[PDB]
């Protein structure tokens, strides 16, 4: 094959260092013939279930339970139709009855590294040391995808702490020589010192969620200080739509004079940045399939849609040996092609990312509507504020979508006449955009609540439905 | 010598494990003759000025103007007396002429691998890649003294940002081959999910600020979980004075049935844990002189006091290319002995660790107080509630000392009565205690604000000192 440093279980030179000139960290692995990456993945995905096999007691049970054997697994298309996806309640019931990090974690004991997490029952993560390597160094290759090197000050500011975003940020800004900058999230009182921290140092890159970048650039108005001014080259973010927003990547961009990347999968699929834009192909995201074997599949029968076509995405760790993760469901909802990329990699992409998780999706009037869709509109807005929250019910059918949204601080300072003229243009449009009635309540600028981590903005609330339709009745 | 990889610059194996029957990490450098380590000690103290000399300007400038020549350096009472201690307000003026890091940094901006500050004009830490491996190695060192073994479970709950006290013990878990559980500190709701995960991990050892334990079994208790029932075999804290402190130690140690250890010099000394208890000595904290240069000076001449003498801490760096401190005055005050250790180490100690910062102490009618002095004489008694204030001002001289604390829960539930026979047995023991008048004014239980950091009672202002006391004269 000529791939780089191909091998199950994976041990990468840590003293590796790309040519200055070249655009790529490993260039057969990501720009060799996607059918020539495509035999060795189905390789490596036959020495993964073996490996699994053999170590872990809940892959075995699952796919005896399946009819799954891994001598079964001849090609791609036996992956799809014979292995089973695994559930994130299948690995809560495997870490409830063999506690604390379940029948999957393959490593003995000794291996493990790290104590990450999930919150909001949770998931332990028990990363083995190799484990933890291998994350870094694909991160790294990544990162460097991204125009990231060696030197630069890279700014990690997302919570450390369960959360796995901000240590694969900093994990791969470590391995890739960066200055790693890890001033994290969560604090009050953060992102008043944050704005402060980058007008002195002056990061090349900034990591967090899209939430916080909108955010800490209010805090650098209100702090006096100009965010163009952070000398930031890029920011890139994961952990929810928006970076393949059009309105809100737009929005930060404008807001720092910077470019923006998207990246991110789940916390269990750590290395995250398995699906990641690069400098060249800037918009959407790309499947590191040689990382992570990035599968769409319909959910009705979790076999790959065709190019073009919209599915959830399901994983598989190529190169982790402790709790690998093996055609996880990851609820979620995205558009796959397989076009040529302008950076040259010969990857599938997700030209507009991922819309977001399948339940958070509600309906009125028998149209489904994506959280991100209304986010979408509103951001393409010059009126809109900054923040909203939708307001709704899955008690009983939603006739109309009801809307708390702020406007701008100008929109207010201009008057009464001119608070209505945009509540009524935000309604229009919304309505434009989804193809239903969208009932529009204005609250004061700044009024609702921002965030330095992933932005909630669905209230689902009986209750608070009722009190608003009925209030927005009476005026 | 026969001292364990005794090298300038530093490079640690990273393969290397103690035997398990070992009590010590490296047998020679901790149990040697200390007049033979004190031999070693000076000639890496010469080695280390000539470093110094060559890549730091600050210290060439410094130096050149108090007429010293890394050449003059022939003995240890040469250090002493010759060489100019070097203050944070140097660093801050360092910084400030040379941004980001100063004219101290020696090592290029290429070699820079970690980024971390202070908070509360701030210094940034520009940390080079060997410094953190150095900083790893010593810490896994200093923690392997205190009983934590590889795989065993290490809780780091301290915020992991610009603070050094979370990265310096994770370095060390992670090059101990422990399990590390980096859950951190300081967004709110945390607390409440780590008790939860500590009832369930049941972790081996801790790391925080020893306010931050007291503050989490009373939120263990709230959630109705016993602290005991954590499975922490010790706790081993910096930040601020505490678990050197009688009643403090004492209670912490009954919350978690566990034990306590004390380390933690300063973020500018990194490998910080330089002074720290040891499983056998676990009372006070150990010099680790082969680490960092701990020199217990008279404030007025910056010369070594004799043992069973009070000093001010100062430190410097063996080794150390980034960023290398070399005499810092920490500002602290404390007593050092060199009487025999019960682990065996032949290290200067520290038996009541560090009182306080020489600039926090106030004076009450000719008496100067720290006030470490008013939390260890509160926390020996049955009925104080875990919390309180010191009301001062640096204004106007203080005739008598202004106490709001907080009682028991059983204190208060016990009726009026016994709340103000509390406030008068508190009165009259920190009467006894300091030898001023107290005025104590009781507050409501649990309404003083708990930390996950660094406990602040002092409340220096003249309007709130003048409200107090003429609130105290109409009761
Ligand atoms: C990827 C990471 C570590 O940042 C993360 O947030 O993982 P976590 O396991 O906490 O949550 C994963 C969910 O966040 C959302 N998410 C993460 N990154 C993106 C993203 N880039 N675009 C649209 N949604 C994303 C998806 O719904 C995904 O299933
Ligand atoms: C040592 C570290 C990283 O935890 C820390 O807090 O360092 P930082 O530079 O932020 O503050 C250092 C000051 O905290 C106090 N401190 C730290 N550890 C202790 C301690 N163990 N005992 C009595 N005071 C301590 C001293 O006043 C010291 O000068």
């Amino acid at each position: 094959s000529g791939m780089e440093e191909w091998n199950f279980p994976v041990e990468y030179d840590e003293n590796y260092l790309p040519p200055a000139d070249s655009r790529y960290w490993f260039p057969r692995r990501e720009t060799m013939p996607a059918a020539e990456r495509d035999k060795a993945i189905l390789g490596r995905l036959q020495q993964v279930c073996q490996y699994a096999w053999e170590h872990a007691p809940f892959y075995r049970r699952k796919w005896e339970e399946a009819g799954f054997q891994p001598s079964q697994l001849k090609s791609l298309e036996d992956f799809e139709a014979r292995v089973p996806v695994v559930k994130k309640t299948d690995l809560r019931e495997s870490q409830a009855a063999h506690p604390p990090f379940g029948d999957y974690v393959c490593v003995p004991n000794s291996e493990i590294f790290h104590v990450h997490g999930t919150s909001g029952r949770p998931t332990a993560f028990g990363i083995g040391r190799a484990d933890w390597r291998a994350i870094a160094n694909a991160h790294a290759r990544i990162m460097w995808g991204m125009g990231i090197r060696p030197g630069d000050l890279v700014c990690v500011a997302a919570v450390f702490s369960l959360y796995m975003g901000s240590w694969g940020a900093l994990a791969g800004a470590e391995r890739l020589r960066a200055k790693a900058f890890p001033f994290g999230a969560g604090a009050p009182g953060m992102s008043a010192r944050l704005v402060q921290w980058l007008d002195t140092m002056k990061p090349a890159a900034f990591y967090g969620t899209p939430s916080y970048a909108i955010h800490l650039a209010e805090v650098a108005r209100e702090e006096k200080l100009n965010p163009r001014n952070f000398g930031l080259k890029c920011l890139f973010f994961s952990g929810e739509p928006g970076a393949s927003v059009p309105g809100v990547k737009d929005r930060i961009e404008e807001a720092y004079g910077a470019k923006v990347y998207d990246c991110g999968s789940m916390a269990e699929m750590s290395p995250f940045m398995n699906v990641a834009g690069t400098e060249q192909s800037n918009d959407g995201m790309l499947c590191w399939q040689d990382i992570i074997y990035t599968e769409v599949c319909d959910p009705a029968n979790m076999r790959r849609v065709p190019y073009g076509q919209r599915g959830t995405p399901v994983y598989t760790h190529l190169e982790r040996t402790s709790q690998p993760m093996i055609r996880l469901l990851s609820g979620d909802l995205t558009l796959w092609t397989n076009d040529e990329n302008p950076c040259g990699r010969t990857y599938p992409r997700l030209p507009q990312g991922i819309f977001g998780r399948i339940d958070d999706m509600f309906t009125i009037r028998g149209e489904n509507i994506y959280p991100s869709e209304i986010d979408a509109a509103l951001n393409q807005m010059s009126g809109y504020g900054g923040e909203h929250r939708i307001v709704i019910t899955r008690e009983s059918a939603m006739d109309e979508l009801l809307l708390r949204v702020e406007p701008s601080e100008s929109v207010h300072a201009a008057g009464a006449a001119a608070l209505e003229t945009f509540r009524t243009e935000a309604s229009h449009r919304v309505q434009t955009v989804l193809g239903v009635r969208a009932k529009v309540e204005l609250v004061a600028p700044n009024s609702i609540a921002r965030t330095d981590f992933k932005a909630r903005r669905v209230i689902d609330d009986r209750e608070v439905f009722r009190a608003l339709n009925q209030q927005l009745q009476s005026s």
